[PDB]
């Protein structure tokens, strides 16, 4: 699978029938139809910088992984009674500054999107186990808006030089992902899935109501990464965002 016409989101249903499922992400969040939930508690994130492990070029994108051995970096509050263990964060972007996000609000596309992923360490003992469980994954979605350069992104962007080509790996240590999150943690939440194969419908989404900035040049650095392996012809990762999906009667709750 990929993001080209030959193997893109339109072709995913071939090898991943769940793509045409009822709990698929991303989706369009219509604020007028979001339901405020009294039971929702504030989102609480406590990450340990020492947890940061490495950064990897995976052809279609890049993953910044963390040590998920213990509960040093966890996610609490929200719709969760359980505690979720951070393991990775990554980005999604488009070929132009205008429409590169995955989630949309009131039909409004953003430039990019940050995903901070966690797995249910209260019920399960591994990401592999939790990945296919409805209550296995919790992902924070932060919408990124084109504008002034984001200084918080620089340490990540500076590391992309060591993972230029597909398969390249590099140590990525001493970093707190929460520094990338917006000032406020007000959020929408809805039962969703992974935005790319395997497309497991096992994700409880936490979409921040507040967005963060990113310069056009910083977005250019994302597309600067190569989807090809070393030595081969350079093929930049121009985009890796999935179109919004049918909400299928799902309810998007609001904490505000
Ligand atoms: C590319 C780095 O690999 C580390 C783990 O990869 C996974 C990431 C995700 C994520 F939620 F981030 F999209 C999901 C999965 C899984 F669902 F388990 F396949 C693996
Ligand atoms: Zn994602």
């Amino acid at each position: 699978w990929g993001y080209d016409d030959k193997n893109g989101p339109e072709q995913w249903s071939k090898l991943y029938p769940i793509a045409n499922g009822n709990n698929q992400s991303p989706v369009d969040i219509k604020t007028s139809e979001t339901k405020h939930d009294t039971s929702l508690k504030p989102i609480s994130v406590s990450y340990n910088p020492a947890t940061a492990k490495e950064i990897i070029n995976v052809g279609h994108s890049f993953h910044v992984n963390f040590e998920d051995n213990d509960n040093r970096s966890v996610l609490k509050g929200g719709p969760f009674s359980d505690s979720y263990r951070l393991f990775q964060f990554h980005f999604h972007w488009g070929s132009t500054n205008e429409h590169g996000s995955e989630h949309t609000v009131d039909g409004v596309k953003y430039s990019a999107e940050l995903h901070v992923a966690h797995w249910n360490s209260a019920k399960y003992s591994s990401l592999a186990e939790a990945a296919s469980k409805a209550d296995g994954l919790a992902v924070i979605g932060v919408l990124m808006k084109v504008g002034e350069a984001n200084p918080k992104l620089q340490k990540v962007l500076d590391a992309l030089q060591a993972i230029k080509t597909k398969g390249k790996r590099a140590p990525f240590t001493n970093f707190d992902p929460s520094t990338l999150l917006p000032s406020s943690l007000d959020f929408w939440t809805y039962p969703g899935s992974l935005t790319h194969p395997p497309l497991y419908e096992s994700v409880t989404w936490i979409i921040c109501k507040e967005s963060i900035s990113v310069s056009s040049e910083q977005l250019a650095q994302f597309r600067s990464l190569l989807s090809n392996v070393e030595g081969d012809n350079a093929v930049p990762m121009q985009h890796n965002n999935r179109p919004t999906q049918p909400l299928k009667g799902r309810t998007v709750r609001a904490s505000f």
